């Protein structure tokens, strides 16, 4: 203990096959009384919008956190009187199922009110980058299971068939506890056949906006709420629901589907009311944890292919407080990919890979300038990341072994880096995370296109998500964002007690 | 900070890359001097029930909870007359290995006394509503990686093959850093053609009920024991421990195997005995938890299939205690599959599928009525339940894509509802998760029927779990359910202090 | 408190769904402005070794402690005479690749010098077991994806092809959100026809070695340093980067690849040096801590093969002081692989599996006696060893169904062992697991070939990983291993209060 | 068998079937142990019928 | 058997008593003879008391 | 067989013996080979050359261990710990490459 | 019987004392066994050392 340059301070810790005594003390959980689940049936059901409207059912009822809503469908599919033939059922084995996720993905927008005042996300494009982290494997194989969960691995999905590993394959042949692939989800087929195809099954995809939350972990819910209701509009397209491979063409190529029709029925909310015991009473007022998701976008002229570099700046905008973190991706361009159907229908999801980015903050230029791509990736791939190097900075080169032939590259997926403020930016003195007013930045970024076929038009994304702390009160819905002080900053009395790591558990 | 509805406090962290002062401390690790193992061998094993005794070296030897039985085995199968056929090695690459998990299955029951009070566990059906349960891919792949224990994820062998997630697969097949298939355990082959084989090995099976545990963490091992003995009996029928794929049998119902026996050699059991230091001494008396599992069973007349929906009621019971947890699943029956054995060697491990639920605790009726089969799904989960909610519920639509076939329908797997009582039912007050009193449920429930190929007589289940403390001090051991109290439980100062979570821990 | 033999006393808990009212606080990190990445190019490079150095922008400037070096290169491969023909492309679809972690296994032995003081751990014989240690799935699909990761669970690549789980395949075949094999990474390739082949391509890989960490968690980084530099000194063959299977060549020993020539360009390591913020000071002198890790061989010439069992004896050594932690393994042939190039690329690193072992310590010898192999593997998984029973101790029953093709077995990674000295082996009270001076230590062991085709002529390492803390201070730092006393380590006051699972997450 | 009480559990738990009639006869039951617990033997005396 | 009582202050009871599961065969002996019949009878053959 | 080891014994020379246990346990392990029991003579095999004799299976049957407890007389009273002489036997090896005929 | 087992140990009073027997026993054999002890309690497993 003593004995090494300064003398340090000494405590023995017993094994673990034997404490023996330690001072153990019987516990008892209680939480009460009923516990329940409704399912308030959208009224007003469309192909433009669904509408919930439901109202909690007693006093001082709290409300759990996980929500989601379930929605009968029927698609049919028609074939293109091109191309033909145009042999073999229009459906294929390991080709074609459903996007993941299919409801969040065609949703323009989603609304819900807690207590008259508004909350809302932008679920469309948030979306398959939100999905890409924190996502741990146990997290992943849970709640989230329910709606199509895999990911887009392959650059574009002609090459992709066949794999171990193929994005949309059938159940069997997904290695045993492991994320199974989105062919496998059940869903009656009522006849497959050349000309004509037509299913139907039932959806159940998860609501995906703080507070209300999809990762496993479970915190406190909302009392005392008076009349939560949401609203769902649709993505006007719907074909986006379906995925596709670009072999199945082939050679002109017209692709063998000609089109598509997709209706709904009644589909209903799902929520959970528990309500507490006499004894123990709740206070009237209280507090809760309340992130908020917003996009800025910039849109571009000059397109590269296939495997071209170039650079872009963004677009000056500005951030009402410092948010916690902070997500900034290429991606390909929304404004195209929608005309012409069959391309958005086919199309995969992944985002060319950043060279280097270069980002100037607050009274600074450069920031991060001389980091190595490679440099970028390890932050964070601390704060989430989740996939492997391999898939960042997409490319492969697998080799044919015959003579003689051009062995042939692939691409997998583009980076999506994240910066969290205090962390990897480094916040000027005497302010910090949660601090208000106003602040602005954009992001120049160079990006290089590495799909093989098509040219690639690039748009930028920049994910911002702010920390705020809104109490629900009855009846009250106070929120608040930069609630800390500049005063209170400076000279906050820190704690050895709470670590990094028990920060990051909060989200989610 | 005191910027908020309600005035909140501050404190400060320092980002992980920097403290870079706090106090820093020196833990040396004292674990008593001379750990020990030896193999007891089984005094008087035989064919019909085999069973071992040793009693620890003294009062202050700590044995240690994690302990396993190893068990040596030959087998012979050969070729029945009429079905050949005949043709191939009567075993084949794909289609044959030990059900998981191999001796635990054949057990009638595990009994096992401690310091003279019997403590025991029925073992035949209560292990696979266990064994799905609290295990993820990180503890499943540790310690129960001796037994081979991968689950049957298919509604009959049949179907799986060739899947590369197939549950009884050759080791190569099966992906990178995963739970490998049932298959790859290894025993020598003295022999195989057709007309006849014959095997020879060692299985590990790591003897489960509690005390003694099966999941990484150590807690303290029993002391200061003075003797223990265990000692199993299996069932006469015995022919449970291999298991056969379908396809490979014949039409006219024949089957290649029919039929075989089984043969074992004295088998051993491990123990570990560790003693403490000179000076740190084990209080005389202590106290560990101590857990109790129980099996109900229902069986029905009436029978559904090849789909087709029903609904059944379980009998009544009176519950002495609230129990911590419970398990619900219905599976095909026990009156069935040991009666004709290629049946009962071929017949897999899977359930009914739950359409939903309808449960009363005393005096209600309706708790979770209407609450959809996928909200069960979600609870479960939560409790660990680690299987994705497409197996849950399973079938799959893979389809067809050849003119003109119609498209095949997988059963697929089953799904185990569970509910923790002070998590999901909600007890009302004055009552908690121990108290003693007399409360009376009755579980009607309907249930579909979900792979293709045989009709099923189904017989329910519940598995309650009581948690109660029990003592032991050389020689002696007090237990006892519900330590607890109904005017102690109600007054129950409440601590801010301890987390659910690692609560959540030390299961179960 | 009550009805315990001993009462206990009570707290209760609130389930999750319902605090809801606690001291919730709002916090703030805080962190240094500006952390920023440098890249130093290294001046005096060659084949023979690397050269880097580097001085901090000053002092007073925190480094933070993850750190690697991206190094391009340049291999051309030519055909050997005469096993020839050798039609088709010199390099395989799924046969051959990278060897991982290339760069690290070819280094020799690597040395740094923090601030004057040298540290230095040598990688070629301690990596690849070291290596399978302490990761599981998320830990090691991250960081450490940069460089090829995937192991050598096959005892020959000869077996391997074409399986879905082989070592080195293309990234196609694989199961989502898993490890890849080794073939996936990017090898931007020039040209390649039978007769030749070049490739070219950037690898990462992080320095190994103690402070700094390859592990996920991360920690406070070295400062206040004036000085800093790596050198790595290659080993002198080079050869052994790339790996190669022996389907393809048969049959007299002539192999296809016989022989080439790597080169590599200027290489470039990238650290990145956070500030402090001004307000809040750093001390003048920081304490860290400090492990090193020095092994042990022997070198036998009693030839077993091709599953002849055999026994050992060590040799004795005498550790300075009781060693954290020890790993014992035996593997094959370090003399023996080298000389020629066929060696050289296609055999791989498992070790033999243990059939049984002993050992002896100080003044006692015999611990262990009767432990089983099996017994062996229990401790650890409790140590993080990451595999599976079976593939530890692996041999594998395959079975092929025709008449008559005998079933064959199939070579596997063995295991390796390891223990920490307090948990394990016990200690003479006084002794903890950092106090010096003198012990001695011997190991005997048996062993058995598991592999077919090639008889192993082993030698047996013991690498040993002390404890230890070290203060770098502005001029000159300082280490001591055996921080602890005799007199201080007996009667240090023991904590109930921190748990002992906390000290897995340490290191490392 | 083996009966609780109100947490006083398991009582009895251990004690051979033959121990329970022990106790029970000091209470009085009144019969041989054999016909309690009772199934008995008669074997046959003839080829080769089963007993 | 080697059997302690808990601690003092334990007062054990007077009646003990031992069990024990047996295995006992015979094997008929030449040359009789005989024999036609089985070789255990129903008359014939039991324990001796007290076995 | 003789339990070797101290404080049993032995040379005998007998001496006081331990008083006063409460416990008392002996474990055995037995290498794995087993072959190692049995003797023969080189002349009987085969010039090239095989033994006549491979192989073989050995077994056991309940073996059981003896010890006698004498007891003291009333009179002479015997104290409450007592102190015996007792030795350790350690063994350190090690083996060369060379060899030489 | 000494030279086939590995090892032995006996735990006195609770703390376990053991010796490796294989290997020890065949050198301090001819040591302290005069010709009297040799007939004497040795006698009784097989004695007589290799020449």
């Amino acid at each position: 203990m003593s004995n090494s340059a300064i003398p340090l301070n000494v405590v023995a810790v017993q094994e673990p096959r034997l404490e023996l005594n330690n001072e153990r003390t019987w516990v008892v959980v209680k939480g009460g009384q009923q516990v329940t689940y409704y399912p308030f049936p959208s009224t007003s059901f469309s192909s433009n919008q669904f509408n919930f409207i439901c109202n909690p059912p007693s006093a001082q009822t709290v409300l759990d956190r996980l929500v989601f809503i379930q929605v009968p469908y029927d698609i049919t599919f028609t074939a293109n009187p091109s191309h033909a033939g145009i042999t073999e059922n229009l459906l294929q084995p390991g080709r074609d199922a459903f996007r993941a996720f299919p409801i969040s993905s065609i949703t323009n927008t989603l609304n819900a009110t807690i207590n008259g005042f508004p909350v809302n996300i932008e679920l469309a494009q948030i979306i398959h980058a939100l999905s890409r982290y924190h996502t741990p494997l146990k997290v992943k194989n849970g709640w989230m299971s329910m709606q199509p969960s895999f990911e887009d691995n392959y650059q574009s999905y002609r090459d992709a068939d066949g794999a171990n590993n193929n994005p949309l394959g059938v159940f069997t042949s997904a290695a045993g506890l492991s994320e199974l692939p989105r062919g496998s989800y059940t869903m009656n087929v009522v006849t497959n056949t050349t000309t004509t195809a037509r299913i139907t099954g039932v959806l159940y995809e998860q609501v995906f906006l703080p507070p209300f939350l999809w990762d496993g972990e479970q915190a406190g819910g909302l009392a005392n709420l008076t009349s939560l209701t949401f609203n769902w509009v649709l993505n006007n397209n719907l074909a986006r629901i379906w995925s596709h491979s670009d072999i199945t063409n082939d050679v002109s190529g017209n692709s063998t589907i000609g089109s598509m029709n997709i209706s709904f029925q009644q589909p209903s909310m799902y929520l959970g009311f528990v309500t507490p015991r006499l004894n123990i009473p709740i206070p009237p007022r209280i507090t809760y944890p309340y992130f908020k998701l917003s996009r800025y976008t910039t849109q571009f002229q000059n397109t590269l292919a296939p495997n071209a570099s170039s650079t872009f700046k963004s677009n000056v905008v500005q951030l009402d407080s410092i948010p916690r973190k902070l997500y900034l991706f290429v991606k390909q361009s929304d404004n195209v990919i929608y005309q012409n159907l069959n391309n958005q229908i086919t199309t995969p999801d992944v985002f060319l890979q950043i060279n280097n980015l270069n980002l100037t903050w607050n009274n600074q230029q450069g920031i991060l300038s001389g980091a190595s791509s490679q440099n970028l990736y390890d932050f964070s791939v601390q704060n989430g990341y989740n996939k492997t190097w391999s898939e960042f900075n997409g490319v492969t080169q697998q080799f044919n072994g015959v003579s003689g032939q051009p062995t042939k590259v692939i691409g997998l997926e583009g980076g999506i880096v994240c910066l969290e403020l205090g962390k990897d930016v480094g916040l000027r003195d005497d302010e910090a995370e949660g601090v208000i007013g106003n602040f602005n930045l954009q992001v120049q970024m160079t990006v290089t296109n590495t799909n093989q076929y098509v040219t690639v038009t690039p748009d930028m994304y920049i994910v911002a998500v702010y920390d705020g702390t809104l109490v629900i009160s009855n009846t009250s819905a106070m929120a608040s964002i930069g609630v800390a002080s500049k005063e209170e900053v400076l000279n906050a009395r820190i704690t050895h007690g709470v670590s990094y790591n028990e920060l990051q558990r909060i989200y989610g």
